[PDB]
């Protein structure tokens, strides 16, 4: 009897290439027909490519162009050398002979099928943080099992996720900070962590707190984060204590060429320690304070993330309010630079909101087992947390082996200094509209549309 058997299925990266060969126990030369089939999970056979007795080949559209079907009558097998492949190939692959007997009838033959996968890890994280380093830990990743990890970082990301992770495929993991995922978690875009005891006690039980929603663990908690007030120690040794002597400070600084503090007051995340000092009477007193810094032209109306670090890095401003992320840039400069306690405003300390950076798995994604084994067994590791902390620091991470480190780092201590004088971000599905609501007040009250008893009105509707 006459039997196919088909052989070259593995895994690939996206890309990348594989041949698949089916020999069979007779002569190619009495089948009028070989081709190859494919079937993915839950769905119908799709005929990929054929080639008749009379050398002829034809093929479906999707693979037009990519695959080519190859025949070699001396080794009896029929070939399917597929490039370019992408994840909308994966399936199993069966090899398919027709056969016309002596008489009218014919003969199908049918093989053993072979597995084909194409397999790619995304990820998505923010540009301001180490996905260099984040990349490294990847292409470890991808010599110890064969899965390409890439990493990305677009514009945007918090609200792209949720509208491309919906409808579309998105990434496999996100990284973000632990407030944005509770809306995630409520619209049933992530899925649920199952992390055993064993890789559970290796992070701090507080960390595990801020990715709870529900009852139910929906990210993985990498680092926590809080703004601190970055100073130039050349041209600021005694940097200021409260908020209310920077005037003074900036009509010192001006007149030698200088600003006193350049900060992004396009993200409200960067305003609100000083709007939240006091307390609303306490949003009013803060926020009127910003108001006068741009009122007075202390500081710029459009001032935003890109414009304020380099200014800080060529050395423009005497401060800065920035995250861990921001210092690995800055080591980079020739600035002698130092963290410290952000500024006291009517006397009580400007309260930062604190974010925890953690990694969710994209309900929509089937490489779930696959991003587990990334984020428990490579990334959140002492090796792991390494790799990404030397590109652009994570802060205080939440691996307790890390403590002794953290704890040698000045930089490190005054972040845990303004986190305590700060608070942990509520991770509920109204931030979004919390977050759109504070971002358009202080740009109205910046830019000089809509008065500062105006802005807390409609933000608070
Ligand atoms: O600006 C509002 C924005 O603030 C926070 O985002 C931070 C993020 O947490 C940091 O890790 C860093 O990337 O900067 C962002 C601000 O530029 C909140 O997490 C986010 O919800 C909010 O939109």
């Amino acid at each position: 009897q006459r039997q196919l058997v088909e052989s070259g299925g593995g895994l690939v990266q996206p890309g990348g290439s594989l041949r698949l060969s089916c020999a069979a126990s007779g002569s190619i030369l009495y089948f009028n027909r070989m081709g190859w089939y494919r079937q993915a999970p839950g769905k119908q056979r799709e005929l990929v490519a054929a080639i008749t007795s009379g050398d002829s080949t034809n093929y479906a559209d999707p693979v037009k162009g990519r695959f080519t079907i190859s025949r070699d009558n001396a080794k009896n097998t029929v070939y399917l050398q597929m490039n370019s492949l992408k994840p909308e190939d994966t399936a199993v692959y069966y090899c398919n002979a027709k056969e016309k007997g002596w008489s009218f009838s014919l003969y199908d033959y049918w093989g053993q099928g072979t597995p084909v996968t194409v397999v790619k890890l995304v990820i998505w994280i923010n540009g301001d943080k180490g996905y260099n380093g984040l990349a490294e830990v990847g292409k470890k990743f991808e010599k110890d099992t064969g899965i390409k990890v890439t990493v990305e970082h677009p514009d945007k990301l918090e609200e792209k996720f949720p509208q491309v992770a919906a409808t579309g495929d998105g990434p496999d993991i996100i990284f973000w900070a632990h407030d944005r995922f509770g809306g995630y978690a409520q619209s049933g875009l992530l899925a649920e962590i199952t992390p055993d005891k064993a890789f559970q006690d290796k992070l701090y039980p507080f960390t595990w707190d801020a990715v709870r929603y529900n009852g139910k663990l929906i990210a993985y908690p990498i680092a926590v984060e809080a703004l601190s007030l970055i100073y130039n120690k050349d041209l600021l040794p005694n940097p200021p204590k409260t908020w209310e002597e920077i005037p003074a400070l900036d009509k010192e600084l001006k007149a030698k060429g200088k600003s006193a503090l350049m900060f992004n007051l396009q993200e409200p995340y960067f305003t609100w320690p000083l709007i939240a000092a006091d307390g609303n009477a306490g949003a009013k007193a803060g926020l009127t304070f910003l108001v006068d810094l741009i009122k007075n032209k202390h500081m710029n109306a459009d001032t935003d993330y890109s414009i304020a670090e380099a200014a800080f890095n060529k050395g423009e401003t005497a401060m800065t309010i920035n995250g861990p992320w921001a210092w690995s840039n800055i080591d980079t400069s020739k600035v002698n630079y130092g963290v410290t306690v952000l500024p006291t405003f009517k006397g009580q300390p400007s309260k930062p909101f604190v974010g925890v950076l953690s990694a969710g798995i994209n309900a929509a994604s089937p490489n779930k087992e696959l991003a587990k084994e990334f984020l428990e067994n490579y990334l959140l590791t002492d090796e792991g947390l390494e790799a990404v902390n030397k590109d652009k620091p994570l802060g205080a991470v939440a691996l307790k082996s890390y403590e002794e480190e953290l704890a040698k780092d000045p930089r490190i201590a005054a972040t845990m200094e303004n986190a305590q004088k700060g608070e942990i971000m509520p991770n509920i599905p109204q931030m979004s509209a919390f977050w759109y609501a504070v971002r358009t007040a202080v740009i109205n009250a910046a830019s000089g549309r809509q008065t500062v008893d105006e802005a807390l009105k409609d933000a608070q509707t």
